[PDB]
């Protein structure tokens, strides 16, 4: 189960955020983690698609080979902080899980510039038992990262020697179909 409310960043830039680009992860704390795939890759457009906000997931298992796409549409709570029922998709955008009540996550912008940004999530779905998930992001895939975003790790009063690298993975991202995904 999840722990925190994340705090959004302070004057956060929406449209910047949601500008249709790709972000990638580059490194990850799953404070409920199981035995687990620490190792793992995901990346993400995040966009407004004819005035909504809309969100595109890949994921990407480096050692099953486990590939899977999603496209949400996030609701507001407040200036950084969002709900998303999530639909599974082909890359194409053709629903292979259809939204349903009880699959969603919240997801909160902690910091954010232009390029690079820190994240909370919450994943529900279904009866899974999931915790909290920071994720630490850039615009690059595999960027170190700078001192900006590993500072508002401290400030969130994490340890950013905790988190785990997805940069040594043998990670390939579809980000051509994140962004095409995000009108779907
Ligand atoms: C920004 C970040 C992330 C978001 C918003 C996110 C969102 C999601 C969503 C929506 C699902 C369910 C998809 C579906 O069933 O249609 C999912 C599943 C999963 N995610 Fe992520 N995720 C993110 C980052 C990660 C990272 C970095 C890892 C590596 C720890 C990860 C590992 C998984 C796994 C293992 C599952 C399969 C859950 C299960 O079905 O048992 N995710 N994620």
């Amino acid at each position: 189960a999840c722990t925190k409310n994340a705090i959004a960043q302070t004057g956060f830039n929406k449209d910047k955020y949601f500008n249709g680009d790709v972000w990638y992860v580059t490194d990850y704390l799953d404070l409920e983690p199981d035995d687990v795939p620490k190792r793992y890759c995901a990346a993400l457009a995040a966009g407004t698609a004819s005035g909504k906000l809309k969100e595109a997931l890949y994921h990407y298992d480096p050692k099953t080979q486990d590939t899977f796409y999603d496209v949400s549409e996030l609701q507001v709570e407040s200036l950084g902080k969002y709900t998303a029922n999530f639909k599974k998709v082909d890359k194409n955008g053709n629903v292979k899980v259809a939204v349903t009540a009880g699959n969603y996550y919240t997801f909160t912008v902690m910091y954010a510039d232009d390029s690079s940004a820190l994240i909370h999530t919450c994943l529900h779905k279904g009866n899974k038992d999931l915790g909290d998930l920071y994720a630490v992001l850039n615009r690059n895939k595999d960027a170190a990262a700078g001192d900006k975003v590993k500072s508002a790790v401290s400030a969130a009063t994490l340890e950013f020697s905790k988190f785990i690298s997805t940069k040594e993975n043998n990670c390939a991202y579809d980000n051509d179909s994140l962004k095409s995904l995000l009108t779907k």
